[PDB]
């Protein structure tokens, strides 16, 4: 109740997203089931935390009180506790709630009821667990509507838990686009601001099946002095926003898809990491073992070069 967010940002440090798992409709549908040993592997390689994308919306009733289903809550307990056991900090969020993005009015009560339940569930867990409000707000959930939503969410959470650091993202899909429009209530002072970074989007997502028209970006490379300047400019913008609004920064997701040439990916990833570190930002790579992966779960081997870029 006198906790520091910048310190909590230090505790986050370097992390990795365990994606295409709990944020799919059912765990495993997208290729990944979170095994307990992943936490050993991740801690052993040097990471300080894991970010866990969770699709609470498909595992909660659609009518008041929007109760989260017992079996699912039990599964999330098990994942969080498995990470904590290895000494890893943990970031959990609400992920892929598409109905909310498309109709924020109709789904507002359900979304806040999810947080009421989650805060209640974990209010007494370690201070190394972080609550990330909503992954990539977008579409009809405009930057203005997001500022209202996030303040309601902080109110719901803080009425229950005044200990855990809350992580707040940006609208327009959570990148830099809407950063200037973000308003974090002056009254809330234990929050970290999160930005996802995938620019040049065409490079990072080239050939992504889930992005319309991405097959036209296939073959794009990255690495020129030109490229580097463009990125620093964008990070300085974040940094200056950060200094002005006095909020720590967490780059909760960043990565380049497997269809991008390997060397460009390694150059883009190592550069992004060094620049984030110079600005003393925490970060989480997207993602552990799937389409943007750095670890092969079958052979149990890392992509050395990519891991090194991360460290
Ligand atoms: O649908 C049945 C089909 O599913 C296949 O799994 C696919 C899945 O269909 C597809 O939606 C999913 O796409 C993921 C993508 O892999 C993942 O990297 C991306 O992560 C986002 C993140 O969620 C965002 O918040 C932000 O951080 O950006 C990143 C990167 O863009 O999320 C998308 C969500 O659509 O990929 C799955 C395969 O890995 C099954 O494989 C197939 O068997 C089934 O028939």
């Amino acid at each position: 109740m006198g906790v520091d967010p910048f310190e909590r940002n230090k505790i986050l440090g370097r992390g990795i997203n365990i994606g295409n798992a709990l944020e799919a409709p059912n765990e495993g549908d997208w290729g990944v089931v979170i095994k307990d040993e992943f936490f050993d592997i991740i801690k052993e390689a040097g990471f300080s935390h894991v970010r866990i994308p969770i699709r609470w919306s498909t595992h909660a009733y659609a009518f008041p009180p929007y109760k989260i289903m017992d079996r699912f809550f039990k599964r999330v307990d098990e994942v969080i506790n498995g990470a904590l056991k290895r000494g890893l900090a943990v970031v959990i969020n609400i992920h892929h709630y598409e109905e909310l993005m498309n109709d924020p009015e109709e789904h507002k009560e359900r979304f806040l009821a999810l947080w009421k339940q989650i805060a209640d569930r974990y209010k007494d867990y370690p201070e190394t667990l972080f609550f990330e409000i909503l992954n990539e707000p977008h579409g009809n959930l405009t930057p203005e509507k997001w500022n209202e939503l996030l303040e309601e969410a902080l109110k719901v959470i803080r009425s229950i838990d005044k200990k855990h650091t809350i992580i707040i993202g940006t609208a327009e899909w959570g990148g830099i686009s809407a950063l200037e429009k973000l308003s974090v209530p002056k009254w809330e002072k234990n929050s970290i601001v999160t930005i996802h970074y995938y620019n040049p989007f065409e490079f990072t997502h080239q050939g992504a099946e889930w992005v319309e028209g991405s097959e036209k970006w296939l073959g794009r490379k990255w690495g020129s002095p030109d490229d580097q300047k463009h990125l620093i400019e964008e990070f300085n913008f974040i940094e200056e926003w950060s200094k002005k609004n006095k909020r720590p920064i967490y780059i909760g997701a960043f990565g380049a898809y497997r269809k991008a040439d390997l060397e460009s990916r390694i150059k883009w990833t190592s550069f992004v990491v060094r620049e984030m570190e110079k600005r003393r930002w925490s970060w989480a790579y997207w993602e552990f073992c799937s389409g943007f992966g750095v670890y092969d779960t079958l052979r149990k081997t890392w992509n050395k070069d990519l891991l090194e870029a991360l460290i």
